[PDB]
């Protein structure tokens, strides 16, 4: 069996091993990758997602997020707070401020002891899930915007044609902005490309283990566990290092840099931090070795979800028992 402690692994593919996203995707999985929920893939050197990041200024946040806690340092919830648009440069800018910006430090391991520390006592502003792309329609490997749809791919395994379309995200961040402890949508992988700017922070679970965190979520949130059995598709619950440390919950961290690609994997649990202003992009993906996962994805249907149109399709088809109750919560 590959990878057997579920370790994060890290990939060099080489120009030319770079020119199939679906081969070079399976690669990683015949080496163990998925088993760590989460991996790391360097580009080549020869390959880059586009000439420069000077023209990004006048992109808009229609809605910024401020992400306010409450709880204590190493187990609370966030909510997110609207604030009213602006522009990335107009973002940029408050991210640098006195009143946001990263504070001195020694390395990636003391800013982690100070985010665990202090993140409660602020609260951060987020631009988050804004559609759209910085890749360049030129390139053509890895490109974010340019890879299979998850409904073509439901239909070439399953023989169904479905509605729904597949584009990408883009986030803004800040020192302190921080993403929840979840898995995806119907427990599909992601890629994430850090375009610009200061680190991220991951945290992830192993898959074969993803009921552990889950049944240590409903100890320690016990209110919003009663409210939904499957609360944490709500994207609000943090976990601190030392908590699952303490209740022996099996996990992984590393630090993405820009210019880095991360894989999650179906039903790797993730969370973490941003280091700093800087800008991501992120989008859901398939493989055939999805679709086992699809069918078995939890669901919330409690109305606090609330989620792309393109969901309806996927729990039609993998989780007709499901899907009555599961549209209720949508309605
Ligand atoms: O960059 C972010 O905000 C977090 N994105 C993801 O969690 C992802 O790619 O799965
Ligand atoms: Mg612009
Ligand atoms: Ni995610
Ligand atoms: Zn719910």
């Amino acid at each position: 069996a590959q990878n057997p402690n579920c370790n994060i692994m890290i990939f060099h593919p080489t120009k030319e091993e770079f020119n199939d996203f679906d081969k070079y995707i399976a690669y990683m999985e015949s080496q163990g990758a998925h088993r760590a929920g989460l991996a790391k893939i360097i580009p080549p050197k020869e390959w880059k997602a586009r000439e420069t990041y000077d023209n990004i200024s006048e992109i808009l946040i229609a809605t910024p997020l401020q992400q306010v806690a409450s709880g204590r340092a190493g187990v609370f919830t966030q909510y997110h707070k609207k604030k009213k648009a602006m522009t990335v440069g107009e973002y940029r800018h408050l991210a640098n401020s006195k009143k946001y910006q990263t504070p001195p430090h020694q390395n990636f391991e003391d800013l982690e002891r100070k985010y665990w520390k202090n993140r409660i006592y602020n609260s951060p502003i987020y631009g988050a899930d804004i559609s759209g792309s910085l890749f360049d329609e030129n390139t053509k490997q890895w490109n974010l915007g340019h890879l299979g749809t998850i409904q073509d791919l439901l239909e070439k395994e399953c023989g169904v044609v479905i509605e729904g379309v597949n584009t990408p995200y883009l986030y803004f961040g800040m020192w302190k902005t921080t993403f929840a402890w979840h898995t995806e949508d119907m427990d599909l992988y992601s890629i994430n490309y850090l375009h610009l700017g200061e680190p991220k922070t991951w945290y992830v679970v192993p898959p074969e283990h993803g009921q552990r965190l889950e049944r240590l979520a409903r100890e320690l949130f016990p209110g919003s566990s009663r409210g939904c059995g499957a609360f944490l598709r709500h994207k609000v619950a943090l976990i601190s290092p030392t908590v699952l440390k303490e209740n022996g919950i099996p996990f992984n961290r590393i630090t993405q840099e820009a210019g880095e690609f991360m894989v999650t994997f179906p039903y790797g649990y993730h969370a973490g931090f941003n280091h700093g202003f800087n800008c991501a992009e992120a989008i859901n993906f398939a493989t055939p070795r999805w679709i086992d996962y699809g069918k078995m994805a939890s669901q919330c249907s409690c109305g606090e979800a609330r989620v792309t149109f393109s969901m309806d399709a996927f729990v039609r088809i993998l989780q007709p028992e499901r899907y009555d109750l599961w549209k209720r919560g949508q309605d």
